[PDB]
């Protein structure tokens, strides 16, 4: 049997691409060592896999920014304003990821939004009208397979599919096309590369169609049939093609499988959908292959080997060996380097963990499992001790947490009152106006601040130096807002370097890497927290500034909490639990939190949860309603022990919530705060037609640009927001945090902001 790995993380073992590449942006490498640098990389990894013993290894998957950014090149995909700049291929590349200025004109960046539920952020093919395409010359997957066969190493290239890649595309500025549509003109371009990939040596091909886990309008299920049929009637002038999907189940979509029949194979993700397996098996034609995608791709954890091959041979039984292979779920890209990168996490922690190096291997092992078990048998054991350690281990079986969850109620989810009786309280305990101000968290990070805040985790200033230092922060704050006579304050969080590290580093359950880096976005990288065990608070997490803020603050000021779905989220959770038992866990965690700031002079608590919609399930149906029904259980199990007159506040960094406004709704917050400010206004018609009855803040200042909008720029979004929303229910605020910003733009704007509310308070005071 063999092993097969979709894709190796790319930045390498010290983020040595980042670096790369941001020398090269920063003049201090010419293009010849950048390009030098990625043939290194890509030449090391190819390495670890094949010394592991993967039979089946990518190429192409490989990246200096995105892979989808690397189609849109390949395929001549590109708009005018990139290539009219006459730049080498590099730098039409990066001027698509990034921006670039040739002469007097400034060129912005393409779109970027997130891959599936991932954290890993794509380039969207941006396609014009007339759009057509040819393939570009030195095509990057036949350079690189070459390159990986010239030293050695059989690779099977990697291609984003024709039909995923119109799905995940939209039209241009001055462009209305419907993208799936120019499919006859892009499909001849995929055939033509294939051949040349055949040609130069390949044998197989990984062709992803990940919008298989979605479900799918008519026009894009009808994609298929003709772009795969294409592919097949080239018979032996181009690879044998294995189709992948992952981060999903793919049994909704079983009329759309005959497309693939003649595709030598179909890779499933049996690690987010094992249940999938058996319908899959019955949908496969006669001779098809089953990439089994049993190595998590997406978390650090060892693999279970005994239920991974027991799945395995439940394949290998229904269609013999030679037709199944041993695969990483999805691609290794989502997962950190190496583990022996980390010198200081709990020795017994460490047996419990496998990143990419360490998976890699384990789909090796597997492989060998299958047929030979005997040959790894010491492995083998050793991996069924590891996850007995797990299992057994104190850090998994707290017994008070269990207790505590046990004997939760339906009722502790729920206010003391709804809304309308809530209302009148918060009305009068906070004072405030019509067109109430206010701030969304985070004031600017100075240099000094982030200074101060290294010299203090490294041991170099005393904790009482420190802890003047954020009271000096707070109090400047304090004495701004006064200044620019807000309504309701926060503190600006100087302490806080990350929203989910912060809070990590104060419960139990969580550990800390030094080098587990993982790309999100180009080259920006994101260390998640892990959680390890069951998780409490054993301190009062964030009232220490909080209740000196509020000790020095004239008006009502607003606690700032991350939600538990995103502590659950953007850390690497368990897999031995079902995340809603974690989410749970986070959520009793942060209502003691909740109503510790409630005791200490706080009665506006913000509980931010920006990684609520990421988590959604890809597709509809019952998995989808469960994972909202206990992300909002969750979130309001948090928050619901407060108080009548204490304001529950959530901020929202979108401004459209297709699906899932019922979730928003359900939360029962009584303010919510959404981005709006560079959106039309047309788009707050949902609060309207969902009757929403609780208050908004669509934001009304963008907070990513430094200038600083006019008073009557403010009054004419004040003005558009006020076409659909009841003045009552009306909040003043900006988009965002301010952490970006400098405070001279912050002082700028936010007194253009409040001098524009107290227009529209005056405009509709009440008649003489
Ligand atoms: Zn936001």
């Amino acid at each position: 049997v063999q092993s097969s790995v979709l894709g190796f993380p790319r930045m390498g073992v010290l983020r040595d691409l980042k670096k790369a590449n941001e020398a090269y942006w920063a003049d201090k490498i010419s293009q010849e060592a950048l390009l030098a640098e990625g043939k290194r990389l890509r030449l090391a990894h190819w390495k670890i896999q094949k010394d592991a013993g993967v039979d089946i290894i990518p190429s192409n998957d490989f990246a200096h920014y995105d892979h989808v950014l690397d189609h849109i090149q390949l395929f001549n995909a590109v708009p005018e304003r990139y290539t009219s700049q006459k730049l080498s291929p590099l730098d039409e590349y990066f001027a698509m990821g990034r921006g670039h200025q040739k002469g007097g004109v400034d060129v912005p960046a393409l779109e970027m939004v997130k891959w599936f539920d991932s954290n890993y952020h794509y380039v969207k093919p941006t396609l014009q009208d007339n759009q057509t395409f040819s393939l570009a010359k030195d095509p990057k997957p036949v350079r690189e397979f070459l390159e990986a066969k010239e030293a050695g190493f059989q690779t099977r290239p990697v291609l984003v599919g024709p039909v995923s890649f119109l799905a995940l595309g939209k039209a241009d500025r001055g462009s209305s096309v419907d993208p799936i549509t120019l499919l006859d003109k892009l499909v001849p371009v995929y055939v033509e590369l294939l051949k040349q990939l055949k040609a130069a040596g390949a044998e197989s091909v990984q062709i992803d169609e990940p919008v298989l886990v979605f479900d799918l309008r008519p026009e894009v299920k009808a994609a298929f049939k003709p772009a795969y049929e294409a592919i097949a009637a080239a018979g032996d002038a181009v690879p044998k093609v294995v189709v992948a999907t992952y981060f999903g189940d793919i049994v909704h979509n079983f009329d759309v499988l005959p497309a693939f029949s003649g595709a030598a194979g179909l890779h499933v993700d049996l690690v987010r959908n094992p249940e999938q397996l058996e319908p899959v098996l019955k949908q496969l034609g006669p001779n098809q292959i089953l990439s089994a995608g049993v190595v998590d791709g997406r978390n650090i954890w060892k693999n279970d080997f005994a239920k991974s091959l027991e799945i395995l041979q439940t394949a290998v039984k229904a269609l013999g060996s030679e037709r199944v292979i041993v695969a990483t779920s999805s691609s290794l890209i989502h997962t950190p380097h190496t583990l022996a990168s980390e010198k200081k996490l709990p020795s017994d922690v460490y047996e419990w963990f496998s990143f990419a190096v360490e998976k890699v291997k384990e789909v090796a092992t597997l492989a060998k499992a299958v047929t030979e078990p005997e040959a790894v048998k010491a492995e083998l054991e050793a991996n069924a001790a590891a996850i007995k350690a797990r299992t057994d281990s104190k850090r998994t079986n707290d017994p008070a947490v269990k207790e505590r969850q046990a004997q939760v109620t339906p009722e502790q989810h729920n206010r003391k009152a709804p809304f309308n009786t809530r209302y009148a309280e918060q009305k009068k305990h906070l004072s405030l106006p019509l067109f109430p101000t206010t701030t969304i968290g985070s004031f600017p990070q100075t240099s000094e601040i982030r200074v101060q805040r290294n010299k203090f985790t490294k041991g170099e200033i005393s904790a009482e130096e420190y802890e003047r230092f954020i009271e000096k922060e707070i109090e400047l704050a304090v004495k701004i807002q006064d200044e620019l006579d807000l309504d309701v304050y926060v503190h600006g969080e100087p302490e806080r370097n990350d929203m989910v590290q912060y809070f990590g580093e104060r419960l139990n359950g969580y550990v800390f890497t030094t080098h587990a880096w993982v790309q999100s976005y180009g080259s920006r990288c994101v260390r998640p927290p892990i959680i390890v065990g069951d998780i409490s608070r054993p301190a009062p997490m964030t009232v220490k500034e909080s209740k000196y803020a509020a000790s020095i603050s004239k008006k009502p000021m607003k606690g700032m909490l991350t939600g538990p779905v995103t502590c659950l989220r953007w850390s690497f959770p368990r897999v031995d639990v079902h995340q809603s038992v974690q989410c749970q866990q986070l959520a009793l965690a942060l209502r003691d939190e909740v109503v510790d700031l409630e005791k200490n002079g706080i009665y506006v608590i913000q509980v931010d949860e920006p990684a609520l919609r990421e988590g959604l399930p890809l597709r509809k149906g019952q998995e989808r309603e469960a994972y909202l029904k206990w992300a909002v259980d969750s979130f309001k199990l948090a928050t619901a022990g407060v108080e009548n007159s204490t304001q529950i506040h959530s901020h929202f960094c979108y401004s459209e919530f297709q699906d899932f406004f019922h979730a928003i709704a359900a939360l029962d917050a009584d303010v919510l705060s959404i981005e709006n400010s560079k959106s039309d206004a047309k788009l707050l018609k949902v609060f309207i037609d969902e009757e929403y009855p609780r208050h908004i803040g669509p934001g009304v200042y963008d907070i990513h640009s430094p200038r600083v909008p006019t008073l009557e720029e403010f009054k004419q979004r004040i003005e558009e927001m006020l076409a659909y929303l009841k003045p009552e229910q009306l909040w003043i605020n900006p988009d965002c945090g301010l952490k970006t910003r400098k405070w001279d733009e912050v002082k700028g704007a936010l007194s253009h902001m409040v001098e524009a509310a107290k227009y529209f308070r005056e405009k509709y005071a009440n008649k003489a």
